[PDB]
């Protein structure tokens, strides 16, 4: 019987990924995929999510994956529910989440012969993959111990980004056929452990020069890291008396706020030139004058700490890439009280924010930016799409220290900020403010569906700038309550201080669209910044 | 030394090469760094442009205008996951054969793996899906333009199917002075040429079979799938010429003469007269009923034939037969029939007999009784898009639909992924009032279409068959879109009546349970397995 080996077959790879931290499981309903989502109904260590866009189920898992820091699943049927994957695996790859792919497969008798819901998948996703397994058709003359092997050797290396898992089936998908093949994996069965454990590290070692170097004129700069970072971070410069850029990202509390208008400032730009290392941790930085800044500076020795691989210094300076936990690395590295080099920027960055409060009043994207701090849920989550709005928080607001931020921005696709922050509520289980822009939620429209379903209040603005027959100027009314959410368009500071009031109250997402120009918020932005590079 | 603007003159080759092949319609969305492409395009008259704010709508808006008109249709997008949203629509024209030009900008390879941003590896992503994968140089005018429109027309001018990818990286930044512009002009007068630069066009095609004349004396059987209107009625004439009974599926616009296959399929003395079938030949390919599909996994005749303009096996069963590659059309008049007298007794008793089995059921408000009424509601000159869903196997196994009235479909892999927006895609093309009907499950996935769909030269009505706890009546209401909700057949009529007035676009959302329609079927299997 055919079908039940098929299922041992799944049910084999659904126990092993349990070995290897998987908990999360992302489904959508499919005719094909049957086996591995029978088999994961089965399973008990699983939390189980669903949603029918694919696209959406993908950054749904790249959510949860983001802030649960685990292994997360997605199962899919076969044939373009697998191609939708693609964004997030994308973004994965790009980011570090760890999201284990499995795709049911038409099996190899049934390709390029006109079959349904049938197309080539192997290597379908070309290098985006961290690893890729491209599992044989099943059949009981290749052990279990192979199979599971497999699963093991795939996520045990595992330093980061996606696993895509091609999972082929026989045809047509109740008796005791794959029994004593599953048998001879023993007492296996009752266990913890991956049935091969192959766990190395991948780490940068320790700077023997640092001694050195944390006596020189350094300047830290911190990008996305997770919020205990940040706070680590925030001592780490002030212990070692460099300044400190912090992106919002970065959950540091920055301690030079908007950086964005003050390195447009000569006296600070000239302060920089006499650094001698730039100690950059994490990555993705998000304002135009850092990345310019970035892209100029001139230091004896430019570093890079962060645990993804690879080159992330788009202007190449000389200096190093240290893969590394940001926080192992500060251990390694110690700081040790020097009283701070620098004296005007610490005075710039005051007088950049006294700029900015004097300009509070005002009620556009740019205020509501730099009042963000008033909005944060107590004890909630940030979650920033990726739209001038978050340009503007980064310049203007001056973010908590250690308080968490989440977003997509190692491509900073648009394709998928609502599932992605669904999951990242889900996740975490917090009160979540989420920033975003309407081409974002019109392109992610459907993730409605998802945010329905929340375990903590959510709030969703949503900055509309909007932007046979007349154009088409868009809300987000019918929208939130076609997947019955609450929804209020407040027109001043009452109105929005009242919307939050109301959705702090139950866990449901709350749809608040505020309304704005396409120029007020990037004008602003510059009248502050010529404002601040003359003082 | 401008940089810019010669990577503005890099692109405006590009695109022109592209004229020279057909190419009118371009679908592009907002964008940062696809700005240059964007704007050759804008500043080029040859194209109509279409656009679409979720690039894996694009994708699909661009397989609906390329399906319908047959010409190839160019996609242009930004770096990064933009591209990513292509992969869907890139897959389907792999299979069904569409023209996808998809221009993907990209940052300059010196930013890749650098963590650039919105910066990713795009050549190589779409694997093997494409037919033609391009991955062009950084932009420079030390590579001279004949080599950059050469490639391109090689690329175009070979293409019998299926989408080609062209990676396109670009230089930063976006002086305009003249920088590209002695290196247009070694094109000399093939600017004002309505040719390409190199005319690379093999035709592809199988030789006429040479033992016709003997094959179709036979015992034959003729099945036909997805092909033209025209092809339809073709086929519908050669089926009857030859006395070979003609299984036709819901895509093939036959005219259906054997109406309800699904039906009688499944009744043994039309098993029979089939095993005496020596012969089969299908023109066209993916059939949807159950029954023809698994008639077809079981038949064991002399010979196996298939039809179509496609390259690739397509009989998933393998039988021993032959694959031709031919326009339908063609064929038929390269394998003439010659009159002869029906050699089928039985089949067309039951199926006669079938329909009105189908009829004596026309009455209860469901998705089995709508689909088998489906003719009364077709526009009139109009074109039909059936999405992939119990209700369409329903409109094949219950209805019998016109002789050359066009239908249209998702059907390569069948994904319910973009029906939308290959809707909207499949009524500009042509012009045409436009019916499409489409369960909830799909009207969800593809919502942010609707946006399309405020977009049409001429009414489009969009039925969505809705099994159950949302309704569409604020998704409408978000686009601007008139919406019903009728609750049975004069609600359903006035609904129409309306909708034909006016180049918009009108939802009509029929709800029903998770089980008559497929429960109404089991029983007219049955039914007719028993006559």
């Amino acid at each position: 019987s055919v079908s039940a080996f098929n299922r041992r077959w799944a049910a084999v790879i659904l126990e092993a990924l349990t070995r290897h931290g998987v908990r999360h499981i992302c489904i959508a309903p499919g005719s094909r995929s049957t086996l591995l989502t029978l088999a994961a109904a089965e399973n008990s260590a699983f939390i189980h999510h669903t949603h029918f866009d694919e696209r959406g189920l993908g950054h749904l898992a790249l959510g949860l994956a983001k802030v649960s820091k685990q292994p997360v699943a997605v199962i899919v049927t076969s044939g373009t529910a697998v191609a939708n994957l693609y964004p997030a695996l994308i973004e994965a790859g790009l980011t570090g989440e760890k999201l284990i792919l499995l795709t049911a497969d038409r099996p190899p008798e049934l390709i390029d012969c006109g079959a349904n819901q049938a197309i080539r998948q192997p290597g379908m996703f070309a290098s985006h993959p961290t690893h890729s397994i491209s599992l044989p058709r099943p059949t009981q003359d290749i052990p279990a111990r192979w199979l599971v092997s497999t699963i093991d050797h795939a996520l045990g290396t595992l330093h980061a980004g996606g696993v895509h898992i091609n999972c082929p089936f026989a045809e047509p998908l109740m008796d005791d056929t794959g029994l004593s093949w599953q048998q001879r994996l023993g007492d296996w069965w009752q266990d913890d452990k991956p049935w091969l454990r192959e766990a190395p590290r991948l780490e940068s070692e320790k700077q023997r020069d640092w001694f050195f170097w944390r006596q020189k004129r350094g300047v830290v700069v911190a990008g996305r890291m997770s919020a205990e970072e940040g706070k680590k971070v925030a001592l780490w410069a002030q212990t070692l008396g460099w300044p400190l850029i912090g992106d919002v990202l970065s959950q540091t509390g920055q301690p030079l706020p908007c950086a964005d208008l003050w390195l447009g400032n000569a006296k600070a730009t000239s302060e920089l030139q006499q650094a001698q290392i730039v100690v950059q941790l994490g990555s993705s930085l998000t304002g135009k004058r850092l990345l310019q800044w970035q892209a100029s500076c001139e230091p004896e020795e430019y570093w890079i700490v962060d645990d993804i691989e690879g080159r992330l210094d788009p202007a190449h300076h000389r200096g190093r890439r240290l893969i590394a936990n940001i926080a192992d690395w500060l251990e390694l590295h110690p700081a040790e009280k020097r009283q701070p080099w620098c004296v005007e920027i610490p005075r710039l960055a005051e007088q950049a924010m006294q700029a900015v409060i004097a300009r509070r009043d005002a009620f556009g994207e740019a205020q509501l930016a730099h009042r963000i701090c008033d909005y944060l849920p107590e004890q909630g989550q940030l979650f920033v799409g990726n739209s001038l709005v978050v340009r503007l928080i980064d310049a203007l607001s001056q973010l908590p220290a250690g308080y968490p931020v989440y977003s997509n921005r190692g491509a900073s696709g648009i394709d998928g900020l609502l599932s992605t922050a669904a999951g990242v509520q889900r996740a975490s289980g917090k009160p979540t403010l989420a920033i975003v822009g309407d081409l974002s939620a019109l392109y992610d429209l459907n993730a409605l569906a998802l945010l329905r379903q929340v375990s903590a209040p959510l709030v969703l603005i949503v900055v509309n700038n909007n932007g046979y027959l007349m154009p088409q100027n868009v809300h987000f009314e019918h929208a939130a309550a076609m997947f019955e959410l609450k929804y209020h368009r407040p027109q001043n500071w009452q109105e929005l201080e009242t919307a939050f009031a109301d959705a702090w109250r139950t866990p449901t997402t709350t749809v608040i669209e505020m309304v704005v120009n396409d120029t007020d918020g990037a004008q602003t932005l510059q009248q502050l910044l010529a404002q601040v590079s003359h003082l």
